């Protein structure tokens, strides 16, 4: 039996930034009222794990990274009421506690209790649940799911469809919900108009398939990888450029292949160049950029406010605007009717202790998504 | 007899940057084709007159500067169908050429055929209609009201109601229109939502009059001038404030008076500091700033794409989103239909030839609108 108890398990811990994980042995604390703690089955490699590693964004260390999984619930604190042990769950990166201004407000998601503007890289009550050779270690996006088992806020974890195939849709947790919802809530893209998404990642080629959900006549997919070309055309893209086959800027190549410039344009890649261009290639009186990408810590973009007072519209948001407790199982159930399919998303698997092999697939260029199976 | 002949009239030129206006005799040429040759009667002075006055909006000298105005048609160019001699109309800064891809989108309206990117100072076919001294003339926004006399092309020129008392609609024509617009077009400002508006100028009050028609339960009011807080008050600020008063900085004071920030802030001034400020005074996660103010030319706002990526929707717009000609004929009749008023905005009436004493009106902060008579 494990309820009520210290759980001593593996996780991969980030003690140093631009350093590999290390596959340690961890202990996690029982969760407390109105927690949950949940056991691994799978975890997608985000590129915002990355960024952790990288040092462009900041976060408390040593840390365990992880936010876009799927598992089972092993054990609840007291008060807990939306799941009990044995159900199927999805952490979610910013939480949805129903409660305050954010919550209430039809049209956000940015949930006050989110732990994402100036991390403490804790749970909600301001405290941590993991140790490691008798040193505390933080919790990341309040979900740390690069763990055999975590324990995350109850207004952060989703209960889906006990049949859902969890090695498939964890991506739903984070990369796929961003993408999508970024073109059908941010943007609202509308049929019959023309949009641009830069990068083709796993988010960015949600993106893609979210402008193809409303109705775009076009989708412009712009990488400076062409081997992320074949999977973008499958899934809805109509032409797909590289900036370095040209000599003029890239905003401006999409401009004069979109009489002036496109309806929506989305940046997925997280540079303030690509932020640039993506705002410059909507047209100027009536397109719409929407930032999803994320940028390197404090770093500004230089802006003339005359590129807005002509009529464009440029927008943020994390989650793809989704409210995650609500949205998550509701896009897992479409999921299951089959309205999608994931599979294109995913080009590898492997097991958890491999952990290092799956980020240096996403640095090579080479993955979409990789899968960690526990 | 005028018609098909050349017009020898009084204008008010602007011969170099940062100089009085100089009221001489000009030469207005017979209309062309599609154009209109109007009889001025009543002009508002608008700051955006005086930015090119002061260098901060550029546009090729000698000109006639003018746009918010009313008169009556002299003449009419062959192929004009939408006006006659003898009606009464209002030129317009953005035209409505109605066949363009801006004019067809239903959700714009920054006419291609507009002058306001990069100025020519002509009329659509690139020609002027001005001489003066035995030289050309420019022409200012396709309109050029600062003159007894102008000739503006057709799709720039709207025809309204024939009662229409011409000294209090030509605010409609840009000032009002922009300002109301502004927050029920652009904004979309919601019933029972919170708002901040930057400037009580002739269009930030005008700004305030569209917070209060949409609903808005609380409409904060900031400007460094004081004696704008009454007028503002009259026209539905539930609360002035002054930058000035505080020692932290103004977004931050506007966080702390509405739990978080407002859900729509409008810069209508046009500097660079109260378009940041603006925009970080609204929520994080639900906030929507639009900018309205022309800032000075060729400077940039330094920002972090962490304040779009919460959630933040920020855009600008030109005319407060209103498709000129279809639109200001609606207005002007809403007004005669009593629905609004424009006496509180204007504040000061002195003949065409007193223009240099309604521009160091402006510039001392005593007036709202001046109105020039003809
Ligand atoms: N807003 C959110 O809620 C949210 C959610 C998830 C991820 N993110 C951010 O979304 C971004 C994308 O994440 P991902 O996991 O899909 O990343 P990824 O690294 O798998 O994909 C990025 C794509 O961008 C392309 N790219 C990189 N540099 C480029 C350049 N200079 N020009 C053109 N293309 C370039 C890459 O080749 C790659 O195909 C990251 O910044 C991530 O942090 C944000
Ligand atoms: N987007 C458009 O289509 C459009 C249309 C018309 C006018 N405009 C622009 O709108 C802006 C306002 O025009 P207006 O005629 O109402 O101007 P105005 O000069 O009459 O009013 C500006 C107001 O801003 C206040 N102010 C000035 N500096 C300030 C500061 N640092 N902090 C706080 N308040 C400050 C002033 O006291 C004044 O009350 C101008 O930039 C004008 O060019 C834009
Ligand atoms: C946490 C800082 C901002 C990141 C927002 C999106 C990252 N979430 C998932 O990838
Ligand atoms: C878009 C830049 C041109 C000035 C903005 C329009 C202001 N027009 C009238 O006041
Ligand atoms: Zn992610
Ligand atoms: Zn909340
Ligand atoms: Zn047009
Ligand atoms: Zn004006």
């Amino acid at each position: 039996s494990t309820a009520g108890k210290v759980i001593k398990c593996k996780a991969a811990v980030l003690w140093e930034v631009k350093k590999p994980f290390s596959i340690e042995d961890v202990e996690v604390a029982p969760p407390k009222a109105y927690e949950v703690r949940i056991k691994m089955v799978a975890v997608g490699i985000c590129r915002t794990d990355d960024h952790v590693v990288s040092g462009n964004l900041v976060t408390p260390l040593p840390v365990i990274l992880g936010h876009e999984a799927a598992g089972i619930v092993e054990s609840v604190g007291e008060g807990v009421t939306t799941v009990k042990p044995g159900d199927k769950v999805i952490p979610l990166f910013t939480p949805q506690c129903g409660k305050c201004r954010v919550c209430k407000n039809p049209e956000s998601n940015y949930c006050l209790k989110n732990d994402l503007g100036n991390p403490r890289g804790t749970l909600q009550d301001g405290t941590r649940r993991f140790t490691c050779r008798g040193k505390p270690i933080h919790h990341f996006l309040g979900t740390s799911t690069f763990s055999q088992y975590t324990v995350v806020d109850e207004n952060a974890v989703a209960k889906i469809d006990a049949a859902s195939p969890l090695e498939k849709v964890c991506l739903i947790g984070c990369g796929f919900s961003t993408g999508y919802g970024s073109a059908v809530n941010v943007a609202k893209v509308t049929p019959g108009s023309t949009c641009a998404v830069f990068g083709l990642g796993g988010v960015g080629l949600s993106a893609v398939m979210g402008c193809k959900a409303a109705g775009a006549a076009r989708i412009i997919a712009v990488d400076i990888n062409k081997d992320k070309f074949a999977k973008a055309k499958e899934l809805g893209a109509t032409e797909c450029i590289n900036p370095q086959d040209y000599k003029k800027p890239i905003q401006e190549v999409l401009k004069e292949m979109t009489d002036g410039g496109v309806d929506f344009s989305f940046e997925v890649i997280g540079r303030l160049d690509t932020m640039m261009a993506s705002l410059l290639c909507c047209h100027e009186a009536c397109g719409t950029s929407v930032i999803v990408g994320v940028p390197p810590a404090s770093q500004n973009l230089s802006i003339n406010p005359m590129l807005l007072l002509t009529g464009r519209t440029w927008k943020g948001a994390v989650y793809g605007g989704f409210k995650s407790k609500e949205g998550i199982p509701k896009l897992v159930a479409d999921f299951m009717a089959k309205k999608f399919s994931l599979d294109a998303l995913i080009t590898h698997v492997l097991p958890f202790e491999k952990i290092n092999e799956g980020f240096d697939l996403l640095h090579s260029g080479k993955s979409i998504r990789t899968v960690l199976t526990f």
